[PDB]
């Protein structure tokens, strides 16, 4: 139904495509991809992937500016400068902005110059741009919004249960580490990088970095402004990340009661978004799970009586892309 | 000077040997090794190691029950049952117990049956056994002690700065995660293990596990009984681990003041035991450092005003072995 | 139809179970598992696996000596000594011997003492034991055979195309390296192992080892006795291995003609066993492929005019288990 | 003595610096580095490295355009376009060209425009450019040569023993695989790359690639023109690579006799360049070895009677840089 274009056909982009493609009765129709990489490359990389594994579809080139996915021809255009793209002419309604570069209203604003009606950025914006997280504040999406964000996938992991915690015990202050699967921009071998931590061999190192995720939460849960801070440690697992959140709450509680509250929500207001796992699983068991955030219930601790600790696993790539589609077809669904 | 025997010549054992061997004017003399592995294997494995790298010494077999290390002949005996070992006859004074199995007074007690004068266990004991951590409570070692422990190397990392924090701001309650290099007992591929978490491929997984380290701290810093809890996440780095400690203190403080307190101690009561790093380093930069614990100062945070967070790197193998020698030559030094 | 028992429920065993379970109209019925590990563990490990990924089935305990797989109850018994097992009473026809230990006629012979009618060993035997490879010599299986082998999965990879090469160009002599995914018996950290190469950290090392595979080929392709030798290099990829075979042939040929011969067979006598890949794929694209051996056609070289080189990818775990079922239901099919 | 400038201060460049710096009585003096990265970064990255480990030196910034290495101030300049660099004014004699980009006489020729007297490229050139390998053809270096190459470090590994083999048994034809530590230009995660093989996650994959090394050998051992071909398989080890060379020789030989010939040369014409290892070592034991190439003698095979197979380990980074200095101080030594 909704005329959809994907800007950028790297990990996030391709990820969105196969996510959308696996859906029951998608309100969305994807007609075009803007990628400078070329049609041969876009095809190949869409079909094969070390993390998501081979795509279960007939993916091939259809001429020299399109790919088919089981017959379904998708168009492929190739401009570096977004103001050019034949959006207008192709009557595009929603752009998935996955390049990572055009995060402001001034960079992303270039898409509505090509004559596109709405833009969804797959990354936090630099102010004045409304971020949204399905399960957290999705209710607040006006149709008037021309440019919207979906935040980091860490924030997509963290916000849902922070909501639950805040709603039910009342976060006073808290801090958080994100044990995080290594990520594209890091260095295979020690080499040049603006972050001297991130210049360093990704496969050999626990590498510390800043995370936007803590302050970023405040954007979608205003009640938490300046109550959280964080750090990330990139580790040599390719995918699947864990958040390690310590908060102090106002309602005296205990480990078991916390876990009950998450289950309460996992079966109700967050069904499909939050899960609670009561099994002794390891990181690679959360590969390809459809939820933003799974609480590892055996690991929840409360010291005592008000400092609560919570460990949640998230699939950094797939779980996030799932949300992007969840957001995109709310945009579509209420037109 | 001190007649020293090493029981068990696996990682911990060999590690102790090359640690001792690199020392200025060692009060210790190592004369015997009890290993069922054999002399060819003990030699080879002592010379070559993926983590510590090739040992800078002439290591070779000397006949069939001894190895030389640059001429210095060390004897090698081979009984499974410790009550047998010719300790008495060889006049052994101090046994480094590195097998991991004989942790109680009833298992380790078997060494003084062979006629050994004192035993040092390289692991926490099961009650009635005094643990000791150099920098923390080493002052309390009586000579009367026949069986002593050195705790986990995690506790050896954590106790020193927990001391500082407790002494200076006063820990009320706190919790802690140990991002930890994977460890020998874990599974290369998914296979049988008492811990279903630990049955799982070590090189592919963030694997959660219990850590003794938090309660274990209380043993050496009694003021902290039941104030700390913890968890570990084994990750696919071979060596070099980080502790991620969140506490609530009673003296309102700020990130910068905390770091000053560690530096205060790193230059004084903990010189050589605690360091503070002001450089943006990554895990593999702490390989082969001589200290129990290095604070990553850029990472210290305080929210607000009393919840303090501290990240410290430790070399799990080398730093710990360094302490074992530090303990062993206190035992020797005051005879 | 065929009454089937699985001895040993580690990687190979569990692998066979989920392989069998995914089949169109299996002639096989699996009724019992002999595993000392326990029912809780066998369930969990059957459901979750880092290499094959979560099993797409309802796997759970059914009482204390059985597991269900989507309702289908499988029995679980637990003796260490095979002569005991209630095979006779349970009327077992075919034992999948996956423990790895009972490879001779004298060790495996213990199963027919429990009153089992035929045994299939999932590893090369020590002489007098007929090995079989589907696609290579499966035609020669008499029903009289009480004990049969399926060789190494390396031999299962190598034999098929060695056949083709031998049949069509005529191998004179040749040599071969198996770049091989690391394997269970290797060491996570440097520690005790009969092979001093294999004592060493698996995740950090290219580790050289002996392979049975070259001489083992001669067993199923007698024409090649003493014409091949090999070595393996274990590498830090978990699964998916490559064979790097150099032969000298008698029929002067060229890279392109060789590849044509494999395709000839991949579409005919080896359809489902050998594939030829004309795509620039990497190791992790061959995960979960159903064939013994995929030729990487872009990589075939001929120097000149008679020294041919061939690179084939194989899934060490899954592809092999697929064959085990292929063998097991030939045994069943011709009763 | 020799006025030396280093162009490019990435892995190869920094590697050369610490290599030169560790030398007995270097005829070389390094006075300048051209790096766009900046002085803070160049310092840090020179001091810390995941592969070579912390540099054993006082490395720090000295003002804003220089670094000190134990007092010894080295200058740091920063132009992208080489024709600009103040070589002339600084009286530079020899440029180490380590950027990788300026490999032709037309790109590298730009350095002698800045007024530099000789250039040494750390990579194969595109024709008309003399390559040199110490131990192989170093005798042929005229002083007239303004632009020289040092080939790939694979060729630096392979050429020495190919020489020995050719000299002593006489290579007729042969083929070769290079199991190779992953390398900078590969992809941390599946992403855009001219080579679709090399676009793929480096840490998860055995990735096949073309190697220049086989044809490249012919350049330094002309007798072997069109007698060798090769392929590489990048694997997830960071450093330390192995060459797997199969040749057919004319002198009927046997495994043991081959190995004797290498030892013959390792103690004579190739002392310090080729070694022969008779120990069951693994890849990570060859870290930081000073030789181009170590033969793994236990692995040599001869089938039969004339197809010889040889496995040699090389340190891709350090061993090569060692040669670069070996070449540079021949240039210096005969002025």
């Amino acid at each position: 139904k909704l005329k959809v274009a994907i800007n950028g056909f790297g990990r996030i982009g391709r990820n969105f495509l196969r996510c959308w493609h696996g859906r029951k009765d998608s309100p969305l129709d994807v007609v075009v991809i803007n990628d400078t990489g070329g049609v041969k490359q876009a095809s190949h990389l869409l079909k094969y992937d070390s993390i998501l594994g081979t795509f279960d579809a007939d993916v091939k080139t259809a001429g020299d500016s399109a790919i088919s996915v089981d017959g379904k021809v998708i168009k492929v255009v190739s401009d570096r400068n977004p103001v050019n793209l034949p959006w207008g002419d192709m009557g595009i309604d929603l752009v998935i902005e996955g390049t990572g570069v055009f995060v402001d209203r001034d960079g992303a604003g270039k898409h509505l110059q090509a004559g596109a009606k709405k833009v969804l950025i797959t990354a936090p914006g630099k102010g004045d741009i409304p971020t949204y997280v399905v399960g957290v504040n999705e209710e607040g999406y006006t149709h008037a919004d021309t440019i919207i964000s979906n935040a980091s996938c860490t924030t997509n992991c963290l916000a849902p249960f922070v909501k639950v915690l805040d709603q039910k015990f009342g976060i006073i202050k808290g801090t958080m580490t994100t044990t995080h699967s290594y990520t594209g921009d890091q260095r295979l071998l020690d080499a040049s990088h603006r972050d001297l931590r991130r210049a360093r061999a990704a496969c050999l190192n626990i590498v510390p970095t800043s995370t936007g995720a803590a302050k970023a939460v405040a954007l979608v849960l205003p009640n938490l402004k300046g109550k959280l801070n964080g750090i990330a440690l990139r580790v040599p697992t390719p995918n699947v990340s864990v958040v390690d959140l310590v908060v102090q709450v106002s309602k005296k509680t205990f480990a078991e009661e916390v876990n009950a509250a998450f289950r309460e929500s996992a079966d109700n207001e967050l069904k499909g978004i939050l899960s609670v796992c009561d099994e002794p699983l390891v990181s690679i068991d959360f590969r390809c799970t459809d939820v933003s955030s799974t609480i590892d219930s055996s690991l929840t601790m409360v010291m005592g009586d008000d400092m609560v600790k919570v460990i949640a696993w998230y699939d950094n790539e797939w779980g996030y892309s799932q949300r992007v589609v969840d957001l995109a077809d709310i945009v579509a669904n209420k037109w």
